[PDB]
């Protein structure tokens, strides 16, 4: 007790699982106990084998059984699960369920105007992703191609994915915020033979354009034979580049209603999803096929307490590691409808979410913390209104959570009668690493409670680069083995995908978070530790903006740093010096000019043009000062006149 | 009793079975009672999954066992049997049969010529399709490939089909008597990366041309690769492109004797069958590879009481859909030598057919009515000079069989002993639907009987589009559920398919044709309800022919009917409008457009010539007043003074 | 009794096995008594179903199992085994193994220089061999297709077979001796898609260029698209043609420590292996995967009694079938560590093989005769000197063992307690044919003792065609049925595959061997029957050389035959007719073009120059007297004073 370190564990009380919810779970718990977690936690690390033998077989599907359960070492990035198996993403997710109820909802398909949304069951997205798998087919793509995907949070996005990986194709989503280059480079790193988008998009009442940037990027990327496009809006002036773009509707209509699927090895790749790093360009994480399936089934299972007749909403775009998830393969693979938004929290009206929780009756709603404060500070006041009484657990990703968030969260929206689960993980991660399980955890509120299931987690001093043991303790968090779902390899690149994860701490996995642990063990994460800020949820690397700001010629040399912004929860300031007027149009130009190569999030809120950076004698740009300059202004410098032309700017510009 | 509808039923009693049939069976029968066929179909209707489940396991040999017996409607068009597993046909029809009794016959080829007559056996059958395939793959043919054969009625393209599927590839049998527009047209379509033919063919002591027409329409199918040429008359001049044509006799003297077979899925296709429907272009229509092989083998083994040691005749050409199933994968899926002829019944002497039936030891005999015909008025002494005592099944298919004929057939060649079996069904259905189980079921003369194990059939009133229920009853004929022989789609076009079969009258299977059923259950076919007329067995859209006289310039317009013709069965005869001498001439100038479009099967007994056609306002040629001006000349049109024309030229020309 | 064909049997007594051999096996020995291996032969023969199921049960790990041990006979070339089973030889070479124990040693290559020596365990051989085979797929390479390897005798070769058939192609190891024509010829015929080289070898001290013949014959082979470069000495100035040649450490190090084996079929190819037989170009020598393997496990754990605590060493290269089978997948197939030597046994002492023996306590030795004899006369006394004591077993392969020979083994190197084991194969072969079990059988000097399990031995009279019954025979050798390891064609000739070895004796296996059997059933082998010499191990056609010294423009005719060299047990001297100076400087020339097109190994070791050849009237050149005119000079020619011309002039130049 009385923490030292952990400053965060003191004055919190533990927050126990509400009564109301036990009453509205449709069936007994997964779990009974507290206790009972901690015995199957420590048969998961302790007898990895014995653990997730059993769960494989009985969650999932195969098409041919494995004969190991656990293969390779962290030490030697040779990590395999489920060796020997086979089956097949599109058979778990839809096939199997299609033939026990082909009548029961699977898409829920609500679009960003409620006129067009409608509702796909099993049986119907049995036909459609047979349909695009059999275009995708003719087409001639196979097992071991990759098919990039340019869409929206859609329905059809979720089509996509299925249909490349129904033939054994690994599919690359692109989120439909990126910029044509990012596009550019995205596809070429991956060699697609193909690529599935649509005409344009519609989000918030606005007419976002798509398939141009599409087709800016693609005269660039040889290897794309083909091109699959959706008529979202009809537009009649679409261009479609003969003998590439064909048409959704058009070649759907040819193939049948069926096509069988293709078997795949369980560590062949499911997907890939390109994430920046602190150092390099963007990679592209790979996941296996099976190991990935099972960790989104088990997280999805057991933290969140789905049940079959449970309905789940999660906020996510399928661009980014959650929609991928925890909006498509972790519902799916249980055969439980999942709620697809194409829309924005604030179009029509900032109660839209709770409109669509009243309406399908969703049981579980996920959702980052950056929209819990968007809706706090402007439509606190619409979430009376609609019923939100079938919610029995509401989730929290992405970002931080504060105490004050966490409190607001838990009666404003949950009447102090859902339970909250803070779901901390990774794009690597593929699935949940800490997150309360309901039902069984009592959640500090901003703590994200104790590993889950096959996760040894462990703190690591920065400095000594050892593994610190006991409670009230800091330091960097890391695994000690590897994980079903945990990401294998980046694509065409093992080596930095070593110098990434494996190699910062040989023997442990390097997540680049800071965390610390209290004497109840429940784990408190910190931030990042490298070069990254999550802005909006969206991970961006400071030297992929800096090197976006270089490109202009004026640029002599740039630095960015992050600081708290209420509403994106971090945002980026770029501080630019220039080679050798109109210095207000300047700025406004390198804005659009990081909005061009990469994308509109990484637009920097403010830049601040000095003529010197603080820099170290050896030439390192000295990121603490700028981002302290950005605060609070209270070591060796080259020059510390230039400390107050930097702090004389910052006010002028911001 | 004393049907009114039905008046075919009126005065129609029950021929039972004969008695010597069931002496002549080598073993006991497959069905013992009628009733125990009833209870049979019964579970088949409302059980599929009990039915069908133990026959696939029973009947095919499967690398990778199934997990569905049945998905899909017919509404949907989304229809499966046996989801999951995995086999081969080559491996049915093949493998399993040469290793148990390598030396027993497998193809009994019987050529035009006897003297080039031969015996392959089932040891013989493997190592030839084994080389084969190995000349296939060694030109880069992998599953999902098809490839097209353009072969007579011979051992060779037996063992072509073998070898293509083998691979997992699909084959397109094109009918020999096509011309070379009709091969550039289906090759085209189904963009094969190989072909396989012969130099020249030899059918009824003449020499056919064959090579010839490959090299006409190959200049036009870019998709093929390579060619198999295989010597059947070893023609000196026969040229070769360099590149493109390779010999089969020195090609699989390169490859071994065993090649293994590759794993396909259920659903997988088998071949590709084309077929002129009402409307459109003739369609490529696919096969799955499990429902149909299962579907061959129940009617062969049930329908005609097929057992290890009885020998089958079909007189049918690989070229249609008969001899696709009941000359190779019906007999060879259950192990029997099947007899295939490369001549035809009147070459050397009428009795020709029954030379084999005597040598061979026949058991089995399968026959269409245009030929039964052709030899009651042709040759009919020639039967009682050859024994033909070891038939026991005579089988009907293609046509109707009219009572004349069906007593004909009884006591002149079955001696009123064997049993008759008019089999009903389509290239659509893959196997029988409509059938007399031999030993089982008392035949009524003209009347097809029950339907067959898996369908449900149904009557549907042409106008109300309501489905009729009772007995004396008439109307569309059409089956209220797939079955797994059915065909799965139309090549690369599933929307025709669609309205062709399942929209017209949704919830069912439309069959195109009329039928009726009486008091007893027995169904009688009364002919296509469409623009499809039926002439020496050879389905002819009305449209395929009128598209081929209008290619000359001088055709305005042009209509064409059918009426029965004693030799032919129907005739389709022409009646054109020139736009503005030799008026003979240019009606045999039209006959081998035709001919040449399509081919020789096509041409039109005789062409009218009038100045004006029979027109409602709207402008559709009234088709039922040129098909009675045919026969008896006794509504609303633009002219009537038109139909005197008409008239006055019918008598002129024909 | 008292043999009197067999003169070599007479004199000869059973030297029992050395009672010291039983007590150093680490565990009770596979068999028991001798009588318990007759009955297990007497079964093989006889059952083979009953036989060889277990067996490969039992030593191969199925991904999918067989439904039928045995088919196709000799005589039809039709040979299959463990038809429908399905496995992959990296899986049971390398994987398996890993699991069980990673730390194992796997591979211990011992280099040129003891300082460039290393071990690779089985963990660290999974690593390896998939990352290589992860850069092969990126390439395209896929199963069927044929890769090429031209390395020296060391780790990197080994992991590079594994990482081919990994995928399921097929390698095909080109001899590092073979000059470039050698190599082109070689890739033409099986169209390699990829070549796995290194930069330059080093052997007894000399560096041997190698890359550089790559690039010399692959300007003439068009299949290779890209090539893998190994830097075994890293020089500099090694030229990398750009979009062909790519780097073994740079691309390795893009890809995962783990790649999922592909499942082959059973009869699919492993390798090819290119020999010379008696007439024609070399034949590509094909090996299904199936029956290979297991006739590699058994022939490794029976007739040499290797278990799993043993250590084996075989010197021969891989580029010959006995590294192939007994320094590769024998030893991995049963988890046992391998030795792999890139050196000669001369460099740097005559006791470097001893040395190695001794360092890693050696279990079990392989040498061919022809290096006992180079030791004999060389370094004998250097054995003394290491311990050598944890040799069991001493195996002789490719040449006739002499009695001398055999003693000086026995005792100079065994100390009379080894057992040695004269293994009598061929690389068609593929393992074993006759030798003596260790443990179980007295070995005779010379002779080769019994034939192994499934291999039916006997004898053919060459004149009249019909088999030798009884004991004290001499006759052609020859197989009564094949055997699972038996190669299964040439590669893309099956035509010249028959005419070898299926035709010339039809019902058996011809051999190309003399041999003879005493009374007590051991097999006396006296050499080859036709036109081929065993110079060095290496077989080598004498029209392979004839036809390169014609390749010279003066060259008329030539003629070589073989003769007893007591280095290298046969050495090919040259008869060569000029059409019409420096006549020993032309014998020069001749020497290095054979080096050209074939490679040094080749080369005569004199060249004669004669006007005319011993000629019969027909035109054949009597070999026979070229023969004989070699060692000792005492039918109808053409000019018989031509012989005196081809003393005169042998002793002039030889
Ligand atoms: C999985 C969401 C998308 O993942 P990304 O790969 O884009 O970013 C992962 C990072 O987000 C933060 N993070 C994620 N979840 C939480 C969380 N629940 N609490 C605090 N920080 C969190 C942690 O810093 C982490 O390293
Ligand atoms: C299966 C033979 C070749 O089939 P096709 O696809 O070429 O033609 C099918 C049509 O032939 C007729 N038909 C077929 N068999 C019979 C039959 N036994 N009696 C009457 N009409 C028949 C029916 O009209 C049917 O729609
Ligand atoms: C397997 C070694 C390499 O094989 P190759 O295919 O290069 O050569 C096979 C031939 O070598 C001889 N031969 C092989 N082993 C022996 C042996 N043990 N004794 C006598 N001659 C032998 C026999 O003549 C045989 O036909
Ligand atoms: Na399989």
């Amino acid at each position: 007790q009385t923490h030292n370190v952990v400053h965060e564990a003191n004055g919190v009380k533990l927050r126990e699982t509400p009564k109301e919810f036990f009453e509205r779970q449709p069936n007994k718990g997964h779990i009974h106990d507290v206790n009972q977690y901690k015995q199957m936690y420590e048969q998961s690390i302790k007898d990895p084998q014995g653990f997730f033998g059993p769960l494989a077989k009985e969650l999932l599907s195969w098409d041919h059984d494995f004969h190991t359960v656990k293969s390779g070492t962290l030490k030697n990035g040779d990590a395999a699960w489920f060796l020997g198996g086979e089956l097949n993403a599109s058979y778990n997710c839809v096939d199997r369920h299609a033939f026990a109820n082909p009548d029961k909802p699977a898409l829920i398909c609500e679009a960003d105007d409620e006129k067009d949304s409608h509702i796909l069951t099993y049986g119907d997205l049995l036909r459609e992703v047979s349909k695009v798998a059999g275009v995708l087919q003719s087409w001639g793509i196979k097992k071991g191609d990759t098919v990039a995907v340019y869409l929206p949070m859609n329905a059809q996005a979720i089509i996509a994915m299925l249909a490349i990986a129904r033939l054994g194709a690994a599919h690359s989503v692109i989120f439909a915020g990126f910029s044509a280059g990012s596009i550019k480079d995205r596809v070429n790193d991956a060699s697609c033979k193909a690529l599935i988008t649509c005409d344009e998009g519609k989000r918030g009442g606005r007419t976002t354009n798509i398939k141009k940037l599409c087709d800016e990027a693609l005269v660039d990327c040889p290897t794309v034979e083909k091109v699959l496009v959706y008529k979202r809006t009809n537009n009649p002036e679409i261009h479609l580049t003969e003998g590439r773009d064909y048409y959704w509707d058009v070649e759907t209509a040819k193939f049948p209603g069926y096509l069988p699927p293709v078997s795949v090895n369980s560590e062949d790749p499911l997907f890939l999803l390109y994430t920046s790093g602190s150092t390099g360009t963007p990679k592209g994480v790979v996941h296996s096929t099976a190991g990935y399936l099972l960790g989104a089934a088990l997280s999805t299972k057991y933290i969140f307490d789905i049940h079959p007749e449970d309905i789940l909403f999660t906020a996510g775009d399928v661009g980014w590691i959650t929609g991928h998830t925890y909006a498509l393969y972790g519902p799916l693979l249980l055969g439980v409808p999942t709620i697809i938004f194409e829309g924005t929290p604030a179009y029509p009206d900032y109660g839209r979410f709770w409109q669509i929780v009243e309406k399908h009756k969703a049981t579980h709603f996920y959702v980052a913390p950056t929209a819990l404060r968007l809706l706090r500070k402007a439509g606190e006041q619409e979430i009376a209104k609609y019923d939100l009484s079938s919610l029995r657990t509401l989730g929290s990703v992405g970002e931080p959570i504060s105490p004050d968030i966490w409190e607001w969260y838990n009666e404003f929206v949950g009447k102090n009668q859902c339970h909250i689960s803070d779901t901390y993980w990774q794009t690597e991660s593929g699935s949940h690493l800490i997150a309360p399980l309901a039902g069984v955890v009592p959640n500090k509120p901003g703590s994200a409670s104790y590993p889950f299931f096959g996760i040894d987690a462990a703190l690591i001093d920065p400095v000594t680069g050892v593994e610190i043991e006991g409670n009230d303790a800091e330091g960097v968090l890391a695994i000690k083995d590897h994980w079903p779902s945990m990401a294998r390899t980046v694509y065409k690149n093992h080596t930095k995908y070593m110098d990434t994860y494996m190699n910062p701490y040989p023997g442990y996995y390097f997540t680049g978070d800071g965390a610390a642990r209290d004497h109840d063990g429940y784990y408190w994460i910190r931030g990042r530790v490298d070069d990254v800020v999550n802005v909006s949820g969206h991970r961006l690397s400071t030297a992929e903006i800096e090197a976006a700001l270089i490109e202009d010629k004026k640029v002599s040399e740039a630095a960015v740093v992050g600081i708290h912004d209420d509403i994106t929860g971090q945002a980026v300031i770029a501080y630019v010096a220039l080679k050798e007027e109109d210095s207000e149009g300047l700025r406004k130009e390198l804005v659009l000019q990081v909005r061009k190569t990469i994308g509109p999030f990484a637009a920097p809120k403010s830049v601040i043009i000095v003529q010197d950076l603080p820099k170290t004698r050896s030439g390192k740009i000295m990121r603490r000062i700028l981002r302290k300059v950005s605060s609070n202004e209270a070591s060796t410098l080259s020059n510390p006149q230039s400390v107050e032309g930097i702090i004389s700017a910052f006010g002028a510009q911001f």
